[PDB]
């Protein structure tokens, strides 16, 4: 657990101080001057500076402990971002193994023909070196972490002690120096060397073998899950890393630039001063003429300068061999570090399933999970680039890819500040949003300077991994690691929801559908998700009826069984289980407490109970009364019945009842579902059948529409319906109208009607009035008006109305049809069930709804 | 109301043939070959065949009446795709106006050198002629737009005996039309074309110029609202006009590749055969060498031939001067098609507010509101273009934009096949969205080829103007984006959000406070709007204790009254109004309802009932028989205690009830907030201050713990609570054991404690206790088992805490301790308040507080 200094700084300086440091820093001073090449850096230190920025507004972001470079990013912003720079950014460090080992075998290489040690040619050599180090360099990734950390102090002080040899030894004018180039710090050198020759290179050539030596500022944001308090060790030692390195570098370019001439034939020359007819700067006896090129289209037949030899900090240095063998130190460290450092994205990036086939590189073998597939995916990207033996090919393609992703981490800022994200806040005190649009214009227009065509080619790609991971199914067990972001979007999104104006009301019908258990009942549960199928809200209650000492421990871990159930086949409903001891006062609860802000149930879907008269004749009282209670907190009924039974227990019969609980998710829809609109102040009633008939299941559905009509002119009644139908959009006109309804009740079903009640001529549990008969008549069976006495005319054409739904609708899929209403209190709950089961007797899956007449067509605006 | 034919093909091949058909043809058969350009024309025919199926699919997407180009676009799609479709196409019409012009002046230039008029220099008769017929075009445009629907069918019987009159005149072999090349259809001519010259240019320098004449195919649906029906005319016309000029195109490139020599001096020669020496298919007795440049960097000085004088249509037809400077018909022509087309495109933009300040660009002068300020407009930037007097410089610029604006239709309406947009069924039968993919890729890749710099500004101006829409106010021709889509995404979030694995489980806590009317209690507001803002859920819940006959009408209006009171302040609660006939009913109602999925509140916070001593003790047992119920449901319980009231029913005392109600909102937090760890399954204890303390008000607030155990080891439990601490990420030193527990709870506070039980000692307003008493034994103070016996321990402690609380905890902005919890049945309700409020007598804002012991800390991961 590090501090800032040994787990941030220490880290980014070593990722940062790599092959361009002693290897190409001079040639970049000779190709450039000494203003454009610190124009360049100065250039560099921008791009990583505010790369930087973005880092800290990310690493202030919360979200600490289980951390690394692709957890904050995937955390803090969307999938769709972190997965890109995810890719992007293993991809840039796998290919940039394969530069700095190649820097390496070129330096030994080079090291070996200063002997006379030469196996083959200059450039198969550094090929069979590279191999042989980065065969080297995975064995001590696999099997030798745990030194490294002890290490890398060690690599530092070998490397400031390189650094502070080469700046002293340019103070120490040697003459036996002199023919390498290299005379004193001298006035005319620098006026030389103030000003380009590019002799075969261009600006945006030289930068971009300049800019692999800026990159590696994520190494402190890499390790996330091992510092001590990250919010504040990001931000100091990567922004001070990079002015640390930053500084170094201007200084190497202007001390080479000043001391060192761009072109030297290595023979000394007996003279002191030259004859006067040069004025090339070189009075110590030397004239480099003859070592120029003659025309300006080829590079230079000389062999040292700052220009040929590559390796003339060796020569500057106080003592050569082994304090400017930091090249040792420089290269292979952060080989190293970009050796650990992209199995580690990829293995964080293939266990969120983002990515379809990738998943395979996760699987960490051993203790600590290390992942050896993606080491060896890694070596493998590193060895076809190292078969390249050139430094000034490998190195654009470093520059290009990293550029990419510093302009990916910058624009995701940036578009995360715009967007107003909900989980984002970045308490960083230099973090500006508006620079962060700036640096990634600034990276896009630098990639597509340096090579239009693999610039063109890495943005098709990451503008193709966004959109593949925007618009894909957010099913789970798909980057299940990336939650706590849905939460905060959820109820952002309610927020918005609730506040909204208050002369729109849109109408967008919710339901909570009483259904028990959900694994019993699916036919309820279809027919609610064929309407209110991305249209508006549905909901499952249940109503746990166990009276003494209520079970409330297990009653979450039932509630998330019975919600993954539900979720695991197709259904948009939500559960809600509470627990009384009868139903009435159990859905009570979810009458008036149900739902968030605007998203709570307007309408109440039962199912019909069948056994009423079988058994326990109570608990009718509780389900009439549930109907009272529905009404008055001016909510929707909806009552379903099948021609038998939903309630699901578990042989002939029991296979007809389990067989037609399925008869919808499963079936199609040939046959007419018809409407039955008899009550003006429905509502519901028409947006119910136009919901329920435009889905895949049902297509062969004619509408036909009935109405009871006025029987004196049944001309333009049907007409004045069917502009109705028309501003509903439901488009069907095969209106039929009717008027033999409460004509003659059909005296045989009257009774059977009157058989039916005839043990309930005093009323169902009404104990209160059952004993208050008694202290007015002795007869009971006299009080009439709450029962037939004032409804003859109800009854009669409830009987009427199943007489003309046996006749009409005969072959029908649904019925929809207008549910009668009875005030409490002067009507028996007996009674009105008794309407109800003979307004529905023996039919097709009629469907009883009544509305709250509040307003409706608002819906489809 | 024009037909298929008058209305989309005649006006799509007025357009597409324009100035290349006739001037500069023969010169890409002169620069490539007739293989190479026949792969030039073919190419143009896929890009224009797919966007062509792309503006089909857009078309039969309903949506007959009120028609127009951008209209279409914009309302099949999105406003975002169709606002950067429109400014780039109105751009890119606004700039061909230049390029036809400029063709058009140049044959009139070149028909006047042939004579002897000459004004000026070549490149400035150019600029003259150019300014004269820009300036009478936009005569034309505003002031006799109703002659030109009449003029087209004149126009086009021109330009089709102008192109018969070609085709006819390459037939007859004239001796007189030798030296200008053109020789009769040869085999010769035909081997030596076959096979690129490039004299100067390169592939897709060649491909750049020839794309302005494949270019028009929007010109049929520009006009669908002067269309009798658009979904049969638009797709018809459009893809026969493509295919009739395409096969054109290929017609004109082969019979001219096979009939006229490269280069050609124009001076007869007497001979017939030429002297065996040459072979070079001029075997008519012309020496045409010594026209062949010399070099490979240089264009010929010749004067006739293919490659030179681009009028060579005119030499081989078979009159000239008149059908076949039918240029004039075809230039002149579509000029003026993207001169009324570019401002009706900028208008129809213009009068949506997408873009802030081109509003101005659409106030329509005149009867039939022409845009004449975009007719200005178009006017300034064709004419800026027309003082570049060279074809070949401006054909890319229209190229580049042409291109631009069919990769935009093409990327468009694949991402509204993708995304599955809700009004996007495009019922037409050739339309593939893969198709479209690839003509979006393919017109990228080419305008990248074409010129990089040029279309990496485009696409950064594009990219742009889909951000800038994307995020912005709305203000869409519908609100759409206000109410339905909230509505989607916040359903579809809550799902996503409660469909999750099982196993990741944090606690996020959610708090159900009970404030009442939020306008009232706004403390409780402030403090548990302090945390759970950013992290959590709030639900602040109203019981309504309206017993006689409940009204549920208006309640409504009462909700969404104080929701909007809610959202007008900067708090992010939600709002649920019950009615009950008490308060703990009220309560118990939202226990086990409230919220849908996973937004269920874990904790309750209430606040500590004050006068409980005054009066009405029988609603004592509604208090305490809510928390003995709130911890029945696994729920964690806060209770908030200030030293005056909580609520506010509106002179000095009520100065200080009302300035001290309001005391978080507004004030700020210089020195402590102190806790009391005191159980040890608490968990939230410790999670509540910590949240509490990281907040802009709550910055200068140092956490101090106080801690009980033993006294042997006071330095040991100290370790041990610093590393749950530093698992609790509060991580301070100020943890102070104490050992004064239950050790000697003060006498002299015994005789307040004592006398406030006094009224309650064997009363603890219950009837079925007293009625138990009454006949079981016969003294009233019996069962004092609980009072006295088996709790003392207990009530000294809370009267030794307290006391502890005054000594340490004098002046404290919070105090967060932890709750006793008693037993019921056993323990008395009074005996419970009798605890309760001995613990916080004359304190600063205390906070009891206890946890659920579930599982905490799973917070921050
Ligand atoms: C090659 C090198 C490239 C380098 C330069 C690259 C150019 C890019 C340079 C961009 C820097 C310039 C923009 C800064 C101005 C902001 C003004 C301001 O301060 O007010 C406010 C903004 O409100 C505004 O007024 C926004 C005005 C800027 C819109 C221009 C977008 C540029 C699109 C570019 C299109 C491509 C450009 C090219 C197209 C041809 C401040 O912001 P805020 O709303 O208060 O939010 C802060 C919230 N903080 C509180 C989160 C916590
Ligand atoms: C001036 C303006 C000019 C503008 C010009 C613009 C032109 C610029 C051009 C930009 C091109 C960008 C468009 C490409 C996006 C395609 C996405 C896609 O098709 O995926 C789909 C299927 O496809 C698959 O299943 C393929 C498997 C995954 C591959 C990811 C796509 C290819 C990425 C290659 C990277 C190589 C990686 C190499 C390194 C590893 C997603 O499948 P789904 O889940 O079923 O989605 C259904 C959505 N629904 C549920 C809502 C119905
Ligand atoms: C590897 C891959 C590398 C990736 C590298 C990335 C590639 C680089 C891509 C770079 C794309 C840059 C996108 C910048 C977005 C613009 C800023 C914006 O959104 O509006 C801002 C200001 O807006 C204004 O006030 C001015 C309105 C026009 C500005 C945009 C058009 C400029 C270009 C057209 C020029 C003329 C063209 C006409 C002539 C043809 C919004 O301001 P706000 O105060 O914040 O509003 C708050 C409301 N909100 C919170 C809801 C938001
Ligand atoms: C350079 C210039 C030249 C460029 C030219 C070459 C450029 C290459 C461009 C495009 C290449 C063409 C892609 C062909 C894919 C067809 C397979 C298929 O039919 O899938 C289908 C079958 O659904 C399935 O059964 C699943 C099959 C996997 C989906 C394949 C997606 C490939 C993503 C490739 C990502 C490429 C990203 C490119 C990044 C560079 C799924 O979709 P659908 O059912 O057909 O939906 C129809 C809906 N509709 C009826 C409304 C329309
Ligand atoms: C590698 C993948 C193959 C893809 C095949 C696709 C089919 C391609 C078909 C054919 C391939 C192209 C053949 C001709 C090459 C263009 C020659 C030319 O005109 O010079 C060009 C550059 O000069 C170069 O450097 C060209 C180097 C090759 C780049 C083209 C391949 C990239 C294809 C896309 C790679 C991304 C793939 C996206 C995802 C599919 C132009 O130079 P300029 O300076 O810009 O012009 C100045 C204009 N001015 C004079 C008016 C100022
Ligand atoms: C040279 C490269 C060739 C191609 C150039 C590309 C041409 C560009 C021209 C047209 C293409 C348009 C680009 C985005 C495509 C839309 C699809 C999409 O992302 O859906 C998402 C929308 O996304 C957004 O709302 C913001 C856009 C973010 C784009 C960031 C890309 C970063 C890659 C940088 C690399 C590119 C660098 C370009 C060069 C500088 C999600 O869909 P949604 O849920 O419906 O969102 C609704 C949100 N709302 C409710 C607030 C409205
Ligand atoms: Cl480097
Ligand atoms: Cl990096
Ligand atoms: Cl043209
Ligand atoms: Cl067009
Ligand atoms: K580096
Ligand atoms: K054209």
């Amino acid at each position: 657990k590090f501090g800032w200094i040994k787990g941030v700084l220490v880290r980014c300086m070593l990722n940062i101080w790599g092959v361009m440091l002693f290897i190409r820093m001079t040639w970049i001073v000779g190709q450039a001057g000494i203003a454009y090449s610190c124009i360049i850096v100065i250039m560099a230190t921008v791009v990583t500076t505010i790369t930087g920025c973005s880092t800290s507004a990310i690493a202030t972001n919360g979200f600490v402990r289980g951390g690394g470079a692709y957890y904050l990013i995937s955390r803090s912003l969307g999938p769709e971002f972190g997965g890109s720079i995810g890719l992007i950014f293993a991809f840039a460090n796998a290919v940039a193994v394969a530069m700095y080992v190649v820097g390496f075998a070129e330096t030994v290489v080079e090291l070996l023909m200063d002997s006379g040690l030469l196996m083959i040619d200059q450039t198969n050599d550094i090929r069979v070196i590279g191999t042989i180090t980065v065969i080297l360099l995975l064995g001590i990734s696999v099997a030798g972490m745990e030194w490294e950390a002890k290490a890398q102090i060690f690599l530092l002080v070998i490397l400031i002690t390189a650094i502070f040899n080469y700046f002293i030894g340019s103070f120490i004018a040697v003459d036996s120096k002199k023919k390498f180039g290299f005379f004193s710090y001298d006035a005319g050198i620098l006026a030389e060397n103030f000003g380009p020759d590019f002799r075969g290179q261009t600006f945006f050539s030289v930068f971009s073998i300049f800019f692999p030596a800026a990159t590696g500022i994520l190494a402190g944001a890499n390790i996330s899950g091992d510092l001590a308090d990250p919010q504040m060790a990001i931000p100091k030692g990567t922004l001070l890393a990079i002015l640390i390195t930053g500084l170094v570098y201007v200084g190497v370019a202007i001390s080479a630039g000043a001391c060192i001439v761009r072109d030297a034939t290595g023979i000394e020359s007996n003279f002191t001063l030259i004859s006067n007819c040069t004025d090339a700067a070189c009075k110590y006896g030397y004239d480099f003429s003859s070592c120029r090129p003659t025309v300006e289209g080829e590079v230079s037949s000389c062999k040292f300068g700052l220009h040929n030899d590559f390796q003339v900090m060796s020569v500057v240095s106080g003592f050569s061999p082994l304090i400017s063998a930091g090249i040792f130190s420089a290269t292979l460290s952060s080989a190293l570090a970009s050796l650990v450092s992209a199995p580690k994205v990829f293995q964080a990036l293939c266990k969120d399933n983002i990515y379809p086939g990738i998943a395979i590189f996760g699987k960490g073998y051993g203790k600590n999970n290390e992942p050896l597939r993606g080491y060896f995916l890694t070596f493998g990207i590193a060895l076809a680039f190292i078969l390249i033996a050139e430094l000034n090919v490998i190195a654009p393609i470093i520059s290009n890819f990293f550029l990419a992703s510093y302009a990916l981490i910058n624009f995701s800022v940036f578009h995360a500040s715009l967007a107003n994200s909900p989980g984002w806040r970045p308490s960083f005190k230099y973090y500006n949003m508006w620079a962060s649009l700036a640096g990634a214009i600034l990276c896009c227009v630098v990639m597509f300077i340096i090579n239009w065509w693999a610039a063109l080619l890495t943005n098709v790609i990451v503008l193709s991994l966004y959109i593949y991971v925007s618009y894909k199914k957010p099913d789970v067990n798909w980057g299940s690691s990336t939650q706590a972001l849905t939460y905060h979007q959820a109820l952002t999104h309610s927020l918005q929801l609730c506040g909204v104006a208050d002369h729109i009301k849109t109408f967008r019908p919710q339901c909570l559908v009483m259904t028990g258990a959900p694994n019993s009942r699916p036919a309820i549960l279809h027919l609610v998700h064929a309407f209110t199928k991305n249209v508006g809200l549905m909901l499952c209650g249940h109503v746990r009826i166990s009276s003494r000492r209520p079970n409330f421990k297990e009653l979450n871990s039932d509630m998330l069984r019975y919600q993954r159930w539900l979720l695991n086949n197709n259904s948009k409903a939500f559960y809600t289980c509470v627990v009384a001891e009868d139903l009435r006062q159990g859905t009570q609860y979810m009458l008036q407490a149900a739902g968030l802000g605007r998203l709570r149930p307007n309408t109440l879907v039962i199912g019909f109970k069948n056994d009423w008269r079988i058994g326990d004749i109570k608990e009718v009282e509780t389900y009439i009364n549930l109907i009272h209670d529905a009404f008055d907190f001016q909510y929707g009924v909806v009552i379903l019945r099948l021609r038998e039974g939903l309630d699901i227990s578990h042989l002939n019969v029991a296979d007809q009842r389990l067989l037609d609980s399925q008869q919808f998710q499963q079936k199609q829809g040939k046959g007419t579902v018809d409407v039955w609109w008899l009550f003006d102040d429905g509502g519901l009633t028409l947006l119910i059948p136009y919901l329920i008939a435009n889905k895949k299941k049902w297509k062969d559905c004619k509408i036909r529409v009935f109405i009871g009509g006025k029987i004196n002119r049944i001309d333009h009644d049907r007409r004045a319906m069917a502009t109705l139908l028309s501003k509903f959009r439901i488009d069907f006109s095969d209106i039929t109208v009717l008027g033999d309804i409460n004509t003659k009740p059909k005296s045989e079903g009257l009774t059977e009607f009157a058989e039916m009640i005839e043990p309930y001529k005093l009323r169902e549990d009404d104990m209160e009035q059952e004993a208050a008969e008694k202290l007015k008549s002795e007869e009971p069976w006299r009080i009439t008006d709450n029962e037939l006495e004032l409804y003859k005319a109800k009854g009669n054409r409830q009987i009427r109305l199943n007489e003309l739904l046996k006749e009409h609708s005969s072959t029908a899929n649904l019925i929809v049809m207008s549910m009668p209403l009875a005030r409490k209190g002067a009507v028996s709950s007996a009674l009105y069930m008794a309407w109800l089961d003979t307004l529905s007797k023996d039919l097709p899956p009629i469907l009883l709804v009544r509305g709250n007449h509040q307003s409706v067509l608002t819906f489809y605006s």
